[PDB]
């Protein structure tokens, strides 16, 4: 059920990471990948501690076993953008979160990051915070959640969701470190929640800033995956881990302004809403690394879920594509909720199509070329 | 067997838990939900350590994934009703207890706590004391008694209350962890022994003044469920755990008040125990998360228990409904003993009752609304 | 071959148990049950830590779950005699020997130490030091020894007294562990050795004055089943384990007075063991809590043992019931070694007889029942 | 999940089955227990094979071991009433079912036939025909259901209902050895077929006339319980194995006279569905072992049965309480069907009742007396 | 729990059991050894088939090997008595039990066949029966019974008797196997059934009239340890194998004699009775092999049993020491039943003395030294 590599003597490792460091400084570098949902990293090493992410040098890869590159230019380069401190070596060691351009300087193509950052720089008076809701599945080597029976499946659910007890919450071990890594980490990380399906967990981001929102996510993304390895299970993001009357996955985005957070700010949060029920189809492709096919198999409108078909929007309703809180519709002012993400987005596209349609008043079925 | 879960390399969470936190601070949030024995909980960050309970914020929660609201407005919000330090997390992390409220700000179903402080303030000159006696089997996930012999027995009993040695006592390593956890969180706990069962155990909270007796029994039953998910164990309050010639679990009630406690406080001992004694029913329904069926497995009048039908009272009697200790006959005051109420009682249902027939004089198969 | 407790994660232990505990002690009460070689234990809560053993209160508890009373009128009490502190939960918690009361407070039928206080009273003035050779086995959950061959045996004995490697010493580990939680505690412990069959060991207490042997004795034995049970495996003091060709276990008693520690006191050791051979049958029915059926199995005159039926003593001779230390003989002076006593005696029974014979000159086959 | 006694060289019994008997043959006598629905079992040895029940002696069992007497008068009787080729020994060898009669040669509280003969001879010239289909549950002898994966569930009904394959059907070995064995022995074996529930499967006897309708089912469940005894599982009759989602196990039972078997019968059908709708409540109590208490669990109105205290008819309804097949209707002649009856039922009550109420006409809480 | 040669591949045995043995022909030559309780064998061959037990030659062994002889003298001798068919190599192979006699041709110690021949010729004209019921526990190469879980006990007593099922007996193809091989072999078995402790069973020898009784139990005995061993259990004739609340064994002992079974012979049996009554002690030591300390464990007078040390009579009374059934009092002839003498006994020995007792009236303390 878990991974070789997790029954090593993890004894033997302390030993040599309680090893003093010294003068030199370890650096891991991460970048996406050319299916735009993986990560990938590899480490230098420094001769001082950095103190800001302009200190960091460039760097490359090979971009021919990724995917990413052709074949005689295959020279990819990675151009550092956010940093943040290791909790898997703690400090001075960092993190840094890299952009990555093809051999002739232009953006990769699961570079996203270039274009949403400009976007942000257009609307920055207006001071947009972001909100995610990142939920995944743990899953054994074998392809099986984690802590099913074998070839077979748990009580039904009800007793899952917010659980607590051995029969009730699997894999906890994973939540709680993850959870202090991501405070270590300078990731804001927000909160955590056992979901309706046995093996099922979720963590909240936010409220991040503009482009910061997607760097939060994807480093938040990277610290999962490798708390994962240690413990020597898979964290999956599939919208739809397990066919039948099992529970989904998704990442819903909270959305607001300046003027949607001040006194009577309910009357901007219905002016974007009335926006975005004119852009259904454009935002179900940008909501999808495969363009809306793995979001079908989660949006069918049962299990607290909206049909992928149509727009709904209301009140406190959880079954619609976008919902306002009961108590931001009583304060009148606050944010509002898009549920219409699949848990294996990519943030820097979500959060780029909020902007187009709510800030920039952007209409048909194409991004304008040239700011709005 | 014990969980999946149980079986990851703890060592590997222990570094993580080491990490220094930072300036932000964890806040578990726990309720009871529509079984009115089961508990729930959530985490959230915090910007600063919260000092007192009233400054910690409301919360919600989608109460159709607990059986606690309908499909329309299922939104339920949770208010902080009283906050302890937390073991798990150590400070400045906290636990918080919250009572549950509808989408219209009427009690749950399940909130008895609303009702029960109301009756306590309306006694509170008289300074009500209370004493309750938690038994618990512990389970291991194959339904069967941990430690047991695989679709066997163990020997007789007789040699395993308050037993001491590998032979004699199971599990003693979850009891001495929950007693610690007990005392760092500020919970009330006051001593533990073994019971006639193997692997069937005992704790004491209290004494306990008026409301804060419910608080501090559901915050020691959610560090228990916690501590047993660790070690990958189920802890059980069922009354009849395993059928025939097998200890079965109570939740013994001691009660006293400022008048009892003086001397001569044995005359009011004594006025009380012939009020209990004209509403048997009563409290046998309220002394149960299901009207009195669960209890019916236990109380059958053999193995030092009373019998369900026929209330009974007595000095040093451990066969009646009602025990006077023989210490306090013989020094004319302290406390009584309620011998009926079951392991998976509401605490905040048992302390009530107790009030309403002893101080308030009431009668009758109904509470009286409003006063007394 | 170990218990299922001894296999959960001991780390998860040790992690709670590593919380800091605040202002409240925790306080152990022990005490000896109904057939009068088991113990008991249970632990309530203390508001300060107490200084000496008279500031520790009363308690009780139901004797007819120890066979100690049956009916009504089964409620005992403990009344604490002495007081260690506790090494399984260190400073400030503390260990509480006991005496068992019926509930109309004469002494119970197996509480010998009452009796035994009052003989050691009257003897003050000549300083009685006692000394105990305690031998025991450690044995397997499934009923064998521990570490021997599965339906088997290991190789004939002479390799394993005083025994050093894997093939010769078998559970040092519990040695270890025991000495270091004497000596923590308070209890003269004075040595250790292995014994001449594998799994079979030996540690002596003394030199105790008067009554205090007893209880450095009794609480020796229950730090040694505590921390067996630990490791998940049983000691069992039985004179005769394994049958056949394999050494028994006794627990050899060193008695001395003031005048025999001083010059030429080789005459009043002489004195003592005269007046010994005439009560051979009183001492063996008082050496054995059976009235000297355990000690049949054991004592048949092979394996360096004295015959049951007969009396010997001699300097030097380890095959007779009394033995007079070579050195002492040169000396004239010193102490002797009483060999007779088994494994499972109660000390409070074999200490009050040696003081009646030997300082009190009493005679025939019951004691006396007044002083002297 | 199987017994150690299945994990036996089953080779090696097959060598000393081999050999050959000789002269003498052996005979098994089969009753049933004071809890009215186990069954016991021994052995004697015969000087020649009977050529017909008649000849078999009578015999003898002590009561008091069977929980079917007192100290005092323990003794009981076997007379023997059938006989039947033995399948596990071959011929020559006979299995025999005996009725239970007490010292005073009065029948046993369990001995159900004596009456039912005395009945069934009174409506001998309208030949009634009875069919039962028995339904029943494999389980491992851990409690849990054969195949099944351990602490968990198989996929959702809807596949198993008279599926083939190693995912569909649970323990096909057993139910086709019981087959072959009920043809060698005589049982009057109609059919088997794969229930809903997997490991859940059902046998149909008959059309057997009168008396021998008891016999025969009686028959059949001791070779089941004999057969799934050798494979090491056990076979449940319980009407509820598994609680929830999960199909019942019900003995439906087919009832015919000559009258509905000749031309225009069914008409004779509808009086006696007319008869029996007024007898509801006393059918039920005579259709469980435990008066109700067992049925009650099954008979819950939904998974297509009918509700235990409403009565129900119609031609082609499964849902109802009596059945009247299609077929039936169509060529107005034939059978009708009651499905009341739980899995735990005693043959002769059930036949008993159906004759008394249908063609005797007995009315009233209490059957008949020598009036009837 | 099973032995290491019962794990061997029993095919390849078969396989070469199946060769054609030509000419010659096994013999098997059993006896019992010094403990006398235990048997011994040894094979050797033969140029022909025997046709009767005269012709076959005698034999010799080690005495000092068996503990019946010292260094000197240790050469012993056997002398065939009884033939019978080998059911372990089939025809036309052999048994043979033998008597054992010293160097000087005198008897040994343990041969009590020799003086019991001699008494049957003195009475061989009343031809007296003899019926004994043999009963015996399986156990595993562990010293635990067989099928009982791993350090623990089965469910309370109670259904286990004659019962059948994966859960109820423990065993039967051990059991069945040796029903078949002693028909085979020519031993008069008259029947099996389990017993009251699970594992636990019984076969019944008889009736055999005179000296054949004595041969036909021990060759049943040999027959069963030889079957055992093939499956890799131990069959154990002791009286009380598990302490506690738990059936032990014993050898129930049937007597008639001509005058009995003829009219009117209830009469013979009350004499019998009355002479047996006066004799009670002289019986004890003589159902024995040990004298009497091994049936002290079971005749306690609890479980249906008689205590040792009070002789009791009576119709119907399976509580006393000695049975007269209810049909043979109601039909004034028959036999009647000894229950005292234990599992372990030597039939020899019980034979013997009821035909001193009974039909000699023999009297005193030792048996008569001379034949007239
Ligand atoms: N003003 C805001 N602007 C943007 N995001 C916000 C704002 N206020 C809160 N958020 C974000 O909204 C999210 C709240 O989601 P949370 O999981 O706590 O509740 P929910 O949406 O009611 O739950 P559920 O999982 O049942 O849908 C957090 O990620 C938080 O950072
Ligand atoms: N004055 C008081 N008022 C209310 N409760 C009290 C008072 N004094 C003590 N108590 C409570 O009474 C309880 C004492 O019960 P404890 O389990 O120690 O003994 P017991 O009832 O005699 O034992 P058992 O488990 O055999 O019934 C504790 O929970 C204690 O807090
Ligand atoms: N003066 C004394 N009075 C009483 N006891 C004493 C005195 N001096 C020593 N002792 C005790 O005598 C005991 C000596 O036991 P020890 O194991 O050393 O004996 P040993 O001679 O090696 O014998 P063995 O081979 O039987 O174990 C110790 O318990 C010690 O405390
Ligand atoms: N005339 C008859 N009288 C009595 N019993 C009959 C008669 N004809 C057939 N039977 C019996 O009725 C039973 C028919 O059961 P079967 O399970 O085959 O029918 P079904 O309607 O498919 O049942 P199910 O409720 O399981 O779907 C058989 O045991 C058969 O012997
Ligand atoms: N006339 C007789 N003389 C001697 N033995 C006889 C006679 N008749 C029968 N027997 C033998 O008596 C034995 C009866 O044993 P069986 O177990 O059937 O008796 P039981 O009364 O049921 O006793 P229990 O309940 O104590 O086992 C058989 O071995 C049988 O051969
Ligand atoms: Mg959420
Ligand atoms: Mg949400
Ligand atoms: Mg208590
Ligand atoms: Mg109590
Ligand atoms: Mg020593
Ligand atoms: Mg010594
Ligand atoms: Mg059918
Ligand atoms: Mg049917
Ligand atoms: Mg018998
Ligand atoms: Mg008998």
């Amino acid at each position: 059920t878990t991974s070789a590599s997790s029954h090593l003597n993890k004894g033997i490792k302390q030993v040599y990471m309680s090893l003093p460091q010294g003068e030199k400084v370890q650096a891991m570098y991460i970048w996406i990948d050319g299916t735009g949902e993986g990560l990938r990293c590899k480490t230098r090493t420094l001769d001082s501690e950095p103190k800001c992410v302009e200190e960091l040098p460039e760097w490359n890869f090979d971009g021919s076993s990724t995917l990413q590159s052709e074949g005689s230019n295959s020279d990819m380069y990675l151009v550092p953008a956010a940093m943040f401190r290791d909790p898997f070596r703690k400090d001075p060691n960092k993190l840094v979160l890299c952009e990555v351009f093809k051999y002739n300087r232009r953006p990769a193509e699961t570079n996203l990051r270039h274009t949403c950052k400009r976007i942000m720089d257009m609307v920055s008076n207006q001071h947009p915070w972001f909100g995610m809701e990142q939920e995944y599945t743990l899953m054994g080597t074998d392809g099986h959640p984690f802590g099913w029976p074998s070839n077979g499946f748990p009580g039904p659910q009800g007793p899952y969701y917010c659980g607590v007890g051995a029969d009730r919450a699997y894999g906890r071990d994973i939540v709680e470190a993850h959870y202090r890594a991501c405070l270590y980490a300078g990731v804001k990380i927000a909160g955590t929640n056992a979901e309706v399906m046995p093996a099922q967990w979720e963590f909240q981001i936010g409220p991040c800033e503009g482009i910061s929102m997607g760097d939060h996510l994807w480093v938040a993304r990277f610290i999962l995956h490798r708390v994962c390895e240690d413990f020597g299970v898979i964290a999956t993001f599939d919208p739809k881990p397990i066919p039948g009357n099992w529970n989904g996955a998704g990442c819903h985005t909270n959305f607001s302004t300046k003027a949607m957070r001040e006194e009577n700010g309910l009357k901007y949060i219905e002016e974007a809403i009335e926006k975005l029920s004119k852009r259904h189809q454009y935002h179900i492709r940008a909501y999808d690394p495969k363009g809306g096919l793995d979001n079908a198999r989660r949006l069918t409108g049962f299990h607290e879920t909206s049909n992928i078909n149509d727009f709904s929007a209301g009140v406190a309703n959880r079954s619609a594509s976008i919902r306002i809180p009961r108590t931001v519709g009583q304060e009148k002012k606050g944010y509002f909720e898009d549920r219409r993400p699949s848990a294996n987005c990519d943030p820097f596209s979500v959060t780029e199509a909020l902007i187009r349609t709510c800030l920039l008043n952007e209409t048909g079925d194409e991004p304008f070329q040239y700011k709005n």
